[PDB]
């Protein structure tokens, strides 16, 4: 002596909510005749609920998610479903976890002083500097003395050709931004992880001097993470994270997300 599909939802907070900001919606039930309501609202946490018997025999339902992703609102009446239940709803925020490790280069000065090495002997190198000036370096490891703050570009040519790492870049003095567009990165901790098992990838910066690279994990759990800068100029990331759910690798250099950061990283469970 109910009805269940006559039992209408709407409002925004069937579809869509934000982090510590409250999602609502209305039950309409009057015309589903005699039943009890039962709900829930399932995801990576458990949310607070609120609800009010409108003027008008209708309920306005107000809940607030304390954790962003996706979560499902179960309506029932009499024990089943109602129409469009249970519905999806994608949560934006923070993370609850942000797990970053962030590695810098500075290299505050210039001094006309060649007593460093910054950077199969039919090896051209030239360099460019920051106005735009290319000249011509002596000959592992470039002897060039910057005159000029800012990034310059660095290229050296076996034969005519790009040997491995070449053309690269080569910031001197402070740092403020840019260069982002042209690192690169690749790997399967890029495109999913297993709770517990280590994810690696790697960037390629291609910045021989002063710059600043952020990697951040961001989730509903805390993560482990390692770093080796290799002998190439690449950088090996891996991080293992303690639970399933959606998680949030980010690569930033000097505070600009390369080009598909901040990656969707799916974590399954073991
Ligand atoms: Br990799």
């Amino acid at each position: 002596m109910g009805d269940a599909s006559r039992v209408r939802v709407s409002g925004q907070g069937l579809h869509e909510g934000h982090t510590f900001e409250p999602a609502e919606f209305i039950i309409d039930t009057r015309d589903a005749g005699y039943g009890g309501l039962s709900l829930s609202i399932e995801g990576p946490s458990k949310v607070d609920i609120n609800t009010e018997d409108l003027e008008d025999g209708t309920c306005r339902v107000t809940y607030c998610p304390t954790e962003p992703g996706n979560y499902i609102i179960n309506i029932k009446f009499a024990d089943q479903h109602v129409p469009g239940s249970p519905f999806s709803v994608k949560v934006t925020g923070e993370g609850r976890v942000k797990e970053s490790i962030t590695r810098r280069r500075r290299a505050p000065s210039v001094a006309n002083v060649g007593s460093h090495c910054d950077l199969i002997q039919d090896m051209t190198a030239q360099v460019t500097s920051p106005s735009g000036k290319t000249h011509e370096a002596e000959i592992y490891c470039i002897r060039f003395v910057p005159a000029e703050m800012g990034t310059h570009t660095v290229s050296v040519k076996y034969k005519g050709q790009h040997v491995p790492g070449s053309p690269f870049q080569f910031t001197v003095g402070p740092l403020g931004e840019g260069g982002a567009h042209k690192v690169r990165a690749g790997g399967p901790g890029l495109e999913r992880a297993e709770a517990g098992v280590p994810a690696e990838f790697s960037i390629w910066t291609r910045e021989a001097g002063a710059g600043g690279l952020a990697i951040a994990v961001e989730g509903p759990s805390k993560a482990e993470i390692s770093f080796e800068d290799r002998k190439d100029g690449s950088c090996g990331v891996a991080y293992v994270v303690q639970e399933p759910g959606d998680y949030e690798v980010s690569v930033k250099f000097n505070e600009e997300h390369i080009p598909d950061s901040p990656f969707v990283v799916p974590v399954a469970s073991p």
